[PDB]
C-alpha cells in the first residue's frame, strides 16, 4: 500500500508466530525488535542510534511477516525504544520512498 | 522521485545557507541536524532513540530545502552523528512509503 507520514508508519508484524507492532524505518539499516523469545541461534553485536550504542542479539534467516508481506532475514533483538523494520527487510518487501 | 532502500536514503538539503547530506528517516518524529551556528531564538530540549538521549536546540520556522523540495518547520540542532530528516518535514514534501 501507500503510507503517508502524518502518523508513525506502524504496521503489524508476525515473528516467531507472534504478532507485534513495528515501525517501518527507512533510517534504520537493520531490523530491531524488543527483547523476546525467538526460535533460532544468535550472536551478540552492537548497533548505534542517535543517543549511542546498545548491545543486541543477532538472529539470521528469521521468517517475518510485515503488513502481510513475507521477509526472511536478519532480526536483531534487544532493548530498542521501539520495534523497527529496517532497510534489510524493507528491500525484501519491495518498499520505496516516493515524493 | 523514487528512492530505493538498498543503501541509506541520503539526499542533499539546504539549511541556514549551507548544503548538507541528510538521511530520510520515516522512523524519526522530528528533524535533527548536525551542529551548526543557525541564527535566532531557540529552546533547549532533549531528543533520543537507540543509545539514549542527546541535548539539542529547537528552532522554529526554519526554512529547509530537501532534495529540491522547499519546506518550513521545526529543526533540532545538536551532536547527532547523522543529519536526520523526520516526519515533520517528510510530510511537507509529500513523501510516502510504498510497497
Ligand atoms: C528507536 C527509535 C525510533 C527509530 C529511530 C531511528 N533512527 C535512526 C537515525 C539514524 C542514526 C542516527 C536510527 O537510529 N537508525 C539506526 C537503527 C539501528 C540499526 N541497527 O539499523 C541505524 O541505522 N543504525 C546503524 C548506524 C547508524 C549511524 N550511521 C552512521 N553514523 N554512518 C547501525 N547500527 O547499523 N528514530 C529516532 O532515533 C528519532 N526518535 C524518535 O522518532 C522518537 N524517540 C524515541 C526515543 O523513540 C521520538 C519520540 O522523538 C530521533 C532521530 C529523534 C527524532
Amino acid at each position: 500500500p501507500q503510507i503517508t507520514l502524518w502518523k508513525r508508519p506502524l504496521v503489524t508484524i508476525k515473528i516467531g508466530g507472534q504478532l507485534k507492532e513495528a515501525l517501518l524505518d527507512t533510517g534504520a539499516d537493520d531490523t530491531v525488535i524488543e527483547e523476546m523469545s525467538l526460535p533460532g541461534r544468535w550472536k551478540p553485536i552492537m548497533i548505534g542510534g542517535i543517543g549511542g550504542f546498545i548491545k543486541v542479539r543477532q538472529y539470521d534467516q528469521i521468517i517475518i511477516e510485515i503488513a502481510g508481506h513475507k521477509a526472511i532475514g536478519t532480526v536483531l533483538v534487544g532493548p530498542t525504544p521501539v520495534n523497527i523494520i529496517g532497510r534489510n527487510l524493507l528491500t525484501q518487501i519491495g518498499a520505496t520512498l516516493n515524493f
